[PDB]
C-alpha cells in the first residue's frame, strides 16, 4: 500500500510486540536534573550512600555538559554542585543560590485536593522557615503532611519530587529523624543505569491507554487490546478515576479520559461497569461553567480537559447536555489568532488537536454546528500557518519540528478536508514516514510538563501518539 500505511504497519507492531503479559506497555521515565540534583543534596548532607553521591554527581555534569536543561534545571544543578514562581524560588533558596521570598507563611498554604503540590508547598514552608532562622513558625499539621515521604519502598504517589522535598524539610525535625536512614536507602536505589534520578516512576495506565485506544483504532485491531483492558480496569480508583501509574491514588480528567475512550472501543461490554464508573468521576468533577479542571471540582476549568471529557462523554446519548456545554466552553475560549492553551502539554497543537476534536465529534446541527466548524476552521488554519518547511511542527512557532508534536498536528488535520497531494495534512505525514527510525519507532523531544512548565521524558510516548496519528489519518 502507500508508504504511510507501510509506516502505520511496522509501527503498529512494535507498539504491540512492547505490550508485556500483564497488558501494560513499560513507560520509564528518565533522569531529571532537578530530582537528581535534590537527590544529590539531600544524600550529601546526611553523609550517605557515597556510591549513589557519586554517580549522581557525573551524570549532572554530563548532563549539563552535553545536553543542558531549562535555565532554572541548571541553576539548580550548579547550586547543588558547587505560586509557582514562589515555588521555584523557594527551591533555589533551600539550595542557597538566593534569597528566600519574603511573603507571609500563608503564601505556601494550598489546598488538599491537589496532593501533590500540597505536600510539595508544605516542605517548602518548612525549607524557608529553617532557612530564614524561624524554626518555631512550623505548625503541627505542616509536619504531618509530610508523613508519607517516611514510608519504605516507592515514593508516594510515584513522585519522587514530592519525597524529595519532604524528606529535605524532615531531616530538619529530630521528631522524624528515626525514620530517616531506611527510606534514604530506598531513595539511593532509584538510579536509573545513567547514575540519574526520574522524576516519576513512569506513567504506564497513561501510555498503555493511549496505546489501545490507537490499536483499536486500526483497521483490524490486535487481540492484545483484551488484556490491556483488563489490565487499566483492574487498577481504577476507588472514585472511578485513573492515575498516570500504577499505585497513584489521584485520578485526573486527563487519564480517565484515554482509558474511557478507550475502553468505549474494546471493551464496552466486558467492562461495562469501569465505562461507567469513569463517566460517573468525570461528572462529578464538572464545573458550573461547563468546563473540567484536571483533579478536583472547583479548580480551574482547562480548554484541553473540558475538550478531552466532552469526547469521552460524547458516546452517551443521556449525556447530550453536559457535552453540548462543554463544547460551548471550548468556543467561548478560543483565541483571536485561533489557539487556546498550553497546559499539561508544552506544545500548542495538543490543545489544538483536543478541541478540534471535541468540535467535530459531537453531533450538531444549525446555529450550533455553524460555530462550530468555524471555531475548528479557525484552528486548523493556526495549524496551516504555523507548518515548518519540513511538514512538521515544534513546541511553538518558531521551533524545529519533533514527531509528538506533530503527531498531535495531524490527529486535528484528519477532521478537516481531504488530504490533496501537497496539503498541510499531506506533507505531515509524509514528515512523519521520513522521521521513522530503522526499528520501526520514534524519537522526541518530549512535551509533557511536571510540574508546570518543567519537562519530563517519557520515551514509550513517541511510539504511542505518531500510531493514534496514522491510526486517525488512515
Amino acid at each position: 500500500a502507500t508508504a504511510v500505511v507501510r509506516c502505520r504497519t511496522r509501527l503498529a507492531r512494535r507498539v504491540v510486540a512492547a505490550v508485556g503479559p500483564d497488558g501494560l506497555l513499560p513507560a520509564p521515565c528518565e533522569s531529571r536534573v532537578l530530582e537528581s540534583a535534590l537527590a544529590l543534596a539531600l544524600l550529601t548532607e546526611e553523609r550517605a550512600e557515597a556510591d549513589a553521591t557519586a554517580r549522581l554527581t557525573a551524570y549532572l555534569r554530563t548532563t549539563l555538559r552535553t545536553a543542558p536543561p531549562d535555565p532554572f534545571q541548571c541553576a539548580v544543578a550548579r547550586a547543588v554542585l558547587g505560586r509557582k514562581r514562589l515555588m521555584f524560588r523557594t527551591v533555589l533558596a533551600a539550595l542557597g543560590a538566593t534569597g528566600f521570598p519574603a511573603v507571609p507563611w500563608e503564601a505556601y498554604d494550598t489546598r488538599p485536593q491537589q496532593s501533590w503540590l500540597h505536600m510539595e508547598m508544605k516542605a517548602l514552608k518548612v525549607l524557608a522557615a529553617h532557612g530564614t532562622g524561624h524554626p518555631d513558625v512550623v505548625r503541627d499539621e505542616d509536619w504531618r503532611a509530610l508523613l508519607p515521604a517516611l514510608e519504605p519502598g516507592p515514593a508516594w504517589e510515584c513522585n519522587n519530587l514530592a519525597q524529595l522535598l519532604a524528606l529535605l524539610a524532615l531531616r530538619h525535625s529530630p521528631r522524624h529523624r528515626p525514620a530517616l536512614g531506611d527510606v534514604l536507602k530506598h531513595v539511593a536505589g532509584r538510579l536509573r543505569p545513567d547514575g540519574g534520578m526520574p522524576y516519576i516512576d513512569g506513567m504506564t495506565v497513561f501510555t498503555t491507554a493511549a496505546a489501545g485506544l490507537a490499536l483499536s483504532l486500526l483497521p483490524a485491531p490486535p487481540a492484545c487490546v483484551t488484556p490491556m483492558a483488563d489490565a487499566l480496569a483492574l487498577r481504577r480508583n476507588p472514585d472511578g478515576g485513573y492515575g498516570f501509574h500504577s499505585g497513584v491514588a489521584q485520578s485526573d480528567v486527563e487519564d480517565t479520559c484515554y482509558v474511557l475512550e478507550f475502553l468505549r472501543r474494546a471493551a464496552p461490554d466486558r467492562h461495562r461497569t469501569a465505562v461507567a464508573e469513569a463517566e460517573g468521576y468525570l461528572l462529578a468533577l464538572r464545573n458550573p461553567d461547563g468546563g473540567f479542571p484536571t483533579f478536583a471540582r472547583g479548580t480551574s476549568s482547562e480548554i484541553a480537559m473540558t475538550a478531552a471529557a466532552a469526547s469521552a462523554l460524547a458516546h452517551d446519548p443521556d449525556r447530550r447536555e453536559e457535552v453540548d456545554e462543554a463544547v460551548r466552553y471550548v468556543v467561548r475560549h478560543q483565541r483571536p489568532d485561533g489557539t487556546f492553551e498550553r497546559s499539561w502539554s508544552r506544545n500548542a497543537t495538543n490543545a489544538v488537536f483536543r478541541a478540534v476534536l471535541a468540535l467535530t465529534g459531537v453531533a450538531a446541527h444549525g446555529e450550533e454546528r455553524r460555530s462550530r466548524a468555524r471555531a475548528a476552521e479557525r484552528a486548523l488554519a493556526h495549524l496551516a500557518a504555523t507548518q515548518n518547511g519540513d511538514g512538521g511542527w515544534g513546541h511553538a512557532e518558531a521551533e524545529p519540528s519533533d514527531p509528538i508534536s506533530t503527531a498531535y498536528a495531524v490527529i486535528a488535520l484528519a477532521r478537516g478536508p481531504r488530504a490533496r497531494p501537497g496539503g498541510p495534512l499531506d506533507r505531515a505525514l509524509a514528515y512523519l514516514v521520513e522521521r521513522q527510525h530503522p526499528d520501526g519507532g520514534y524519537r522526541s523531544r518530549p512535551d509533557q510538563a511536571g510540574p508546570r512548565p518543567l519537562l519530563y521524558d517519557v520515551p514509550a510516548l513517541a511510539d504511542v501518539f505518531v500510531l493514534l496519528a496514522l491510526a486517525h489519518a488512515t
